[PDB]
């Protein structure tokens, strides 16, 4: 067995993953098993970028690991992407120095991966879990990550000279050439985007107390329309994605991230670990947007995201339907939250 470590340096914290694997006769990892993990808070991009702080942080993350002499990839995501490159450099200068002072961890790369890179890993992670990678599919699989700070979309598409090279990836896995379109929208993740909508009455249950002192008066179509403006006028989601998706239809959609949590909640009713956007918007509109808040809160006092469900159902619909151009009646699978799907397994597949 070979071993590799991957650190996901995300927004709320950093998670170290240690994987064992074998390699098959296509030079591709198989039997990938996570043998150890560790999560620390807060996010790397939120700590003071000096030697003492970074030493304390990396020591806390790595110290108890049951290994000696393992390759490690340190990959930061949207949290670091939101920082100026001059500020990011401070972190990486300290990190590079820290790894050089020790011998147990063999640093391969430490960097902020692009949203496009993250999309690739998302697609690999989901397809590995579904066991759709080892043999030729003739069945187009697309993946959407509803992340906290960025959202990713990724689907098969033949190499196209007219499209940015950064939105296209080429790789060979289990002996097969794959060509994927990848795209990420930074800031459109549900935590970041929500900061624009907190005083929008259409996005909250009736009588929900908004920060500015006004009251929720929810209406999913109205909240969706608001969100759609941000998506298409600022992020240009529809303009970029919809034509390409039209020309390269996906046969099956899988989603990961927040949507899987919302869909698995006690409030929403979905079966078969799947949903349609039509049903999502209807349920959000009826059960939250037009629902009296105080009564609702009394009934679901333990769901900390409950108050956001009018906004989030509206937002997911805006993204998939008005943004990506997915039919409202199209089935969207979601990976159950309890399966702990993690994009870092894609790093093993692509880089180990
Ligand atoms: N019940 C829920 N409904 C909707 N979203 C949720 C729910 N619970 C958690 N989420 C969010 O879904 C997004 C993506 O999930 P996840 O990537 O697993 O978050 P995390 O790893 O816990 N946080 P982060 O460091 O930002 O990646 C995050 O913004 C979570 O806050």
């Amino acid at each position: 067995h070979s071993c590799i470590a991957v650190i996901d340096a995300g927004s709320t914290g950093s998670r170290l993953h240690i994987y064992s694997y074998d390699t098959d006769d296509t030079n591709t990892p198989i039997h990938i098993e996570e043998i150890w993990n560790k999560k620390i808070k807060p996010g790397f991009a939120s700590i003071q970028p000096n030697s003492v702080t970074i030493d304390a942080y990396l020591t806390m993350l790595l110290a108890d690991a049951p290994i000696h002499n393992i390759p490690v990839y340190f990959y930061a995501t949207a949290g670091m992407r939101l920082l100026p490159q001059s500020q990011q450099k401070k972190y990486y200068d300290e990190l590079e120095y820290w790894f050089r002072q020790q011998s147990q961890w063999q640093l391969v790369e430490a960097k902020t991966i692009t949203g496009n890179d993250e999309a690739l890993f998302d697609w690999l992670a989901v397809n590995y879990k579904l066991d759709t990678l080892k043999s030729v599919q003739n069945k187009s699989v697309g993946v959407m990550d509803m992340g906290g700070a960025s959202v990713q979309i990724v689907f098969p598409m033949p190499k196209n000279a007219e499209i940015s090279k950064h939105n296209q990836v080429e790789l060979n896995i289990y002996g097969q050439n794959i060509n994927l379109y990848v795209h990420s929208f930074l800031g459109l993740g549900q935590t970041e985007m929500s900061h624009q909508f907190l005083n929008s009455p259409s996005c909250f249950a009736n009588d929900y107390p908004l920060p500015d002192g006004e009251s929720g008066q929810g209406n999913a179509p109205s909240c969706k329309e608001e969100v759609t403006s941000l998506m298409n006028s600022v992020h240009k989601v529809n303009q970029q994605i919809q034509p390409l998706l039209a020309l390269n239809p996906v046969n099956e959609w899988y989603s990961i991230g927040g949507i899987s949590n919302l869909a698995s909640s006690q409030l929403f009713h979905f079966e078969n670990s799947e949903l349609t956007n039509q049903s999502l918007l209807q349920q959000g509109d009826n059960q939250i947007c037009h629902q009296q808040w105080d009564i609702l809160n009394g009934q679901y006092p333990d769901d900390e995201y409950l108050y956001q469900y009018c906004l989030l159902s509206s937002y997911y619909y805006a993204l998939m339907v008005d943004g990506y151009g997915i039919n409202p009646n199209q089935t969207i699978h979601y990976i159950p939250p309890e399966q702990n799907l993690d994009w870092t397994i894609g790093v093993v597949l692509h880089r180990a």
